[PDB]
């Protein structure tokens, strides 16, 4: 059973998704296809170019309540971080090779930026990920700055666009797309329907 | 107990809610204090003036279908009507007298508008809703157009920016507030907390 998740390192709601997801790839064993896409490409595509959430106080000031009352649901912290600048490690992400290290970098640059409120742009941020993954800290450095990591990049964003994806966390199972850490009950009840059907429990 | 509830008949977001809080309200007795309130002037209070999700042919393109989904969970119809023209149907709603006709107004309004697609400015509607509620016609249609009803809606759309309100819907239980209808799950906790002290089940 396969979930695409496109998520940017900057949303805090994406942190939540990807710690929810995760839990369900573990307990039982869903595939989960990662795609680190630029939140700031794919508003502008779609027109959205208002004031962001962040750029509105009155409105932040709910949103970092309900970001806590999600983190105590999930038993985790939520540390705001000093900016939003995810380029750099949205990038990174496509060094990672198969299923078990890409999950392994999200979750690990999730849990530093938005678990300890590490800044995303950190300049030593890129080694203290690579000792954690047992990675090559000056490989990982190179690739950084390469064209060809961007060009990774730029593609998975348009693509993402293609699919009518206008913001972060966003799911797809099958044809079906849902939005938001606070749709993905929707997600699993329709990754139930699908078991029960292949397990001949209903139709 | 008391829940302050804040909508605007545009909202189908609110209707999704109103139809959930009607519910708790005739299941449970809970006491709802419903305020109608003008979502433009609120958004435009907190500098909330970029284009609407309503303007955004993608994005709604998906709220369309995470409105279905919640209908299809509440067992109500959902149909957009023809427009967002909500000011005259905000200002009824300062006609209605106590809790059970106030809710009875919010009700029928809200199943016209988006339950049945009904336009909210129909020319034809406040004759409607006032057969539909044992009123005088001629009395409502009046008070529609009063400066009284216009200051009434202005005083209460001016006490939600005071407490922070952004957005509709938007429920207070005590200090806590929530956004949408998809935080009503978070509202029926906390109530059910302080119906737990409240019975001596928990300290
Ligand atoms: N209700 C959501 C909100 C998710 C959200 O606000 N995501 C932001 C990025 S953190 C976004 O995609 N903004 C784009 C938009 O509002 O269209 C959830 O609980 O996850
Ligand atoms: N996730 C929500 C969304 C509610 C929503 O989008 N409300 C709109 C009006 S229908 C709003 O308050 N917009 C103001 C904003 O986005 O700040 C829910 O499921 O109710
Ligand atoms: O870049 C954006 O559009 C944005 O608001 C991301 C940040 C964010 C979103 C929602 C809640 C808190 C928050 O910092
Ligand atoms: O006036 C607004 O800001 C608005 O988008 C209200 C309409 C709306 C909101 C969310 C989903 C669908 C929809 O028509």
């Amino acid at each position: 059973m396969i979930v695409d998740f496109y998520f940017d390192f900057l949303s805090p709601f994406s942190y939540l998704a990807n710690q929810r997801l995760s839990k369900l790839a573990q307990d039982y064993g869903l595939t989960i296809r990662y795609n680190a896409i630029d939140l700031a490409r794919v508003k502008i595509a779609i027109g959205n170019v208002g004031p962001s959430n962040r750029d509105l106080k009155v409105k932040l000031d709910y949103l970092k309540v309900d970001l806590q009352r999600w983190a105590q649901l999930y038993g985790i912290p939520l540390v705001f971080p000093a900016n939003y600048n995810s380029r750099r490690m949205n990038i990174g992400f496509y060094y990672s090779g198969a299923e078990a290290q890409a999950a392994a970098y999200v979750n690990v640059v999730f849990n530093a930026v938005w678990g300890e409120g590490i800044a995303p742009d950190l300049e030593s941020l890129p080694a203290l990920v690579s000792e954690k993954l047992g990675w090559d800290r000056s490989a990982f450095e190179h690739f950084l700055s390469s064209n060809a990591a961007t060009e990774r990049y730029d593609e998975q964003t348009h693509a993402a666009i293609e699919r009518k994806v206008f913001g972060v966390p966003t799911m797809f199972l099958g044809d079906e797309m849902w939005w938001g850490n606070d749709r993905l009950f929707m997600l699993e009840s329709a990754m139930g329907r699908l078991c029960r059907q292949n397990a001949d429990l209903s139709s």
